[PDB]
């Protein structure tokens, strides 16, 4: 169905849930629904070019989506919840560990986040299949498709490359995170370099630095199979963090 950004009211433990790039918020929207049904408050914004025509995520870039990171954080603030957890799939766990070191959070839980970068080709492809997905999931006919995809291809995207300068000097700045730090990691992630993993547990300076690997799962952990593991991972690693004060 439709994807739009959504905020589950509870109690004053606050989560800021961050998707992947072409991605939306039903990318988080069960673990949203899980730490909701434990009591606390998740919000999840949608980034900007995301949950539209592909046509409009060619126009915009990290320098959008980092906006609305902070402005759902904002929002979270401006509610009532001074107290923020932040949790992110891909480049929401990269954008994650970014507020570790800019903002008060109380921890973060970076999922498969990247800290190596790809190739803009290697990315290109992948905006590719995403643009022909969503005309396909729009109704459109396969000859409608290839020829709309025949225009998009003409329409590189101009942003890639700031992509990777994101991605890079987040990774420059892993060592200045002192909040707690709980790393998820599918072992089978055919999409990003699963050394990431290590980058972000060996370099956190923070006394509580949590690392595990998830057997059975792909890139996409929030809609794999082991999800609701993870849900319970996530919970509880969320509670030991000093909430109130």
């Amino acid at each position: 169905v439709k994807p739009q950004p959504f905020t589950f009211k509870g109690g004053k433990k606050a989560v800021l849930l961050l998707h992947g790039f072409t991605g939306n918020t039903a990318d988080v929207r069960m673990l949203g629904r899980y730490l909701n049904e434990k009591g606390y408050t998740c919000h999840a914004p949608q980034y900007k070019g995301h949950g539209v025509p592909p046509e409009e995520l060619l126009s915009t870039g990290p320098e959008d989506w980092w906006k609305d990171v902070m402005d759902g954080y904002e929002y979270l603030k401006s509610e009532g919840y001074e107290q923020i957890a932040a949790c992110g799939l891909s480049l929401g766990g990269v954008f994650s560990l970014k507020l570790g070191y800019t903002v008060p959070i109380k921890g973060i839980v970076p999922m498969c986040a990247p800290m190596y970068i790809k190739s803009e080709e290697t990315m290109y492809e992948g905006v590719l299949d995403y643009a022909r997905n969503y005309k396909k999931f729009e109704g459109k006919t396969a000859e409608q498709i290839n020829a709309e995809m025949e225009e998009f291809k003409k329409t590189p995207m101009n942003t890639l490359k700031a992509l990777q300068d994101l991605i890079a000097d987040v990774r420059e700045h892993v060592d200045m995170i002192y909040s707690p730090t709980f790393v998820v990691q599918a072992r089978h992630d055919h999409m990003i370099n699963t050394d990431s993993a290590n980058i972000i547990y060996n370099e956190v300076e923070t006394d509580d630095k949590q690392l595990k690997w998830y057997e059975e799962s792909g890139h996409a952990i929030t809609l794999d199979k082991e999800r609701e593991t993870l849900h319970k991972d996530v919970y509880q690693f969320l509670e030991t963090l000093d909430w109130q004060t």
